[PDB]
């Protein structure tokens, strides 16, 4: 098992995200720009204008039902660990509204999760079978954030011009991870995930521009690779799935 | 002297910053909104298209003679230890422009401190004669960057419109950075005719000329307990009815 890269981040996240190849010649990834943040390339005009959040007026830690930002999210989903509650609904999840920097709260209130950024110890290597993909090096707990999905912020007519279409994540509008995205470019899909999607809203609240994040749908393993479902629209193109369940429903 | 604040940043920043008042009764400012970082209300159409972004392509951690972004600043202004190099002239100080996410180097490289964000020890505390001052708790030598000027990012012509013209920095299509409503710990920073302090121009995650941001950096060795300056600027003195009140024997708008 060869180490590649000591970090494909270059110091961007909290941890280095190691690149490792066990099973073939292949050096780390070079085709694209590593960014840790959502990037633009022509303009995007989401709505920045400060006076336009809706924010809260907590005098505790956002933990009460008294909380706006909790109300917007239905309620708060996250316990005191940052880690989603056992009724939040995976198969059909809401949007959450963390707390912003119009809200009366303190940076460190209960509803901040997504805002402080990755934390898990992932790594990327490749798979026997499917390229790369990312696994996690450690135990990550039911309802951990840990990841988010990053790249280019593009409309659809702009995505629908594009020749690769593989690192397309739909909002109209995608965020391409083509030529910039983060670690989430290179998770594997999987028919039964252990990670799903959830649409975010934290220093803006223009609703055109979700900021998708992944959280684990159950106790994922030290040394298990993570993934999602890439959803309908993707396998009605791209259609053999690889991922090896039981219950694969695109083989 | 009361502590009447923990914290005015409510743990936005690397370090709390204190509000004291040993002077009078007035409880902690309350009439703005504490903001760590930049906003606007109106759209500014700052260029954020990261192909318009110049970055370097080093190889080590950009101490080299060679880095683009260095070259870009004329060199690079920071030592090991993040601090403006003895040649630097704060009398006529040029734009930095500090490494960014397109550069092929790391993100603990040497061209990065701004982007760091606030990390000197500072107190808001209540003056005897001009009404809320920022003081430094600790030693801050010479060169080292102190705060950021933060607040609402407006065009001239909503400047000229407001009434309240004095917590403006005017940047240099002329655009402006008002404090009054949205700012940070610099909104409340006294004028000095011999300031301790300068303000420099300085690019980080984009390079829209039009919209510099505002970086203070000390100018000599600043000790524990002096409060903050900067120069307003002849501007500022050319409107403002009272006359200044810094004690500099070599004040030049008293
Ligand atoms: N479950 C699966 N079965 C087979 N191939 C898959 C797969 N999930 C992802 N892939 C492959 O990976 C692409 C998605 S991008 C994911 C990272 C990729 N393995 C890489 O090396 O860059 C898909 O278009 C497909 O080629
Ligand atoms: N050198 C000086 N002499 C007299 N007044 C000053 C001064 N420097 C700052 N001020 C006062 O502070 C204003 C700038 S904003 C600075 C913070 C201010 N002391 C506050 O309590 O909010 C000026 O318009 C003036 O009212
Ligand atoms: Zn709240
Ligand atoms: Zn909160
Ligand atoms: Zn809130
Ligand atoms: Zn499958
Ligand atoms: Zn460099
Ligand atoms: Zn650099
Ligand atoms: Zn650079
Ligand atoms: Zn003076």
């Amino acid at each position: 098992e060869r180490i590649v890269s000591r970090d494909i981040a270059r110091g961007y996240e909290r941890i280095p995200i190691p690149c490792v190849n066990a099973v073939d010649s292949e050096p780390c990834p070079s085709n694209y720009k590593y960014v840790s943040q959502n990037c633009v390339t022509s303009p995007m005009n989401i709505d920045r204008n400060i006076t336009h959040l809706q924010y809260c007026v907590c005098i505790d830690d956002c933990s009460s039902s008294n909380c706006m930002c909790g109300q917007l999210s239905m309620r708060c989903w996250y316990d005191k660990d940052g880690r989603l509650l056992p009724e939040f609904n995976m198969a059909e999840p809401p949007l959450i509204f963390e707390c912003n920097h119009a809200c009366s709260c303190w940076r460190n209130c209960r509803n901040r999760v997504v805002q402080n950024g990755l934390r898990a110890r992932l790594q990327l290597y490749r798979t026997r079978d499917m390229g790369w993909g990312v696994r996690s090096l450690q135990d990550i707990p039911p309802g951990t954030f840990v990841c988010e999905y990053v790249g280019e912020l593009i409309s659809d007519s702009e995505a629908d011009v594009r020749e690769e279409d593989s690192y397309l994540f739909d909002l109209v509008y995608c965020i391409d991870a083509r030529f910039y995205g983060n670690v989430s470019r290179f998770i594997n899909h999987h028919c039964e995930p252990n990670l799903v999607p959830v649409r975010v809203f934290m220093a803006h609240q223009d609703l055109r521009f979700p900021r998708i994040a992944f959280f684990s749908t159950r106790l994922i393993e030290a040394g298990e690779q993570l993934g999602f479902d890439y959803g309908e629209r993707f396998w009605d193109i791209k259609g053999s799935c690889r991922c090896g369940s039981p219950k694969c429903r695109h083989s």
